[PDB]
């Protein structure tokens, strides 16, 4: 089931005043640092925006990275909101992480259920980024 990392960001989030929520949503995606160099990401089809992902796991963690070319506050607000409560998580709680996991508090109502399309695809694929970590 999703860690708490996250489901503390998310059930903050549903506690968080909306107001907040969003200036909560950009300040993730201001606590998203750049990927190393060399890393190949993959670009996430699904959104419309030319969203990169990488799913990996170093020793005993998880290392989420994303690179969001226009910089876009709602692009980069989710990719950090994943890693801030994904970040340095196992590989198995990542993966047992649900495409829908922002559904059980108020964060679709904040990317939209288009928005999210894309959004998810992001978590979609770097769970299948995972699955090749669990046996790479």
């Amino acid at each position: 089931m999703v860690p708490p990392k996250l489901k503390q960001a998310l059930e903050l989030f549903k506690s968080l005043p909306k107001e907040l929520r969003s200036q909560v949503l950009l300040e993730y995606a201001a606590k998203v640092p750049p990927p190393p160099p060399g890393v190949e990401l993959e670009r996430v089809h699904e959104c419309q925006t030319p969203f990169f992902v990488h799913a990996d796991v170093e020793g005993g963690k998880v290392r989420l990275y994303f690179h969001v070319p226009d910089e876009a506050p709602t692009v980069k607000a989710f990719a950090g909101l994943l890693r801030e409560g994904l970040e340095g998580e196992s590989p198995e709680a990542v993966l047992e992480v649900p495409p829908g996991f922002y559904r059980g508090y108020g964060l679709e109502e904040f990317f939209t259920p288009l928005r999210l399309r894309g959004l998810e695809a992001a978590l979609l694929r770097l769970q299948a980024q995972v699955r090749k970590a669990l046996t790479s």
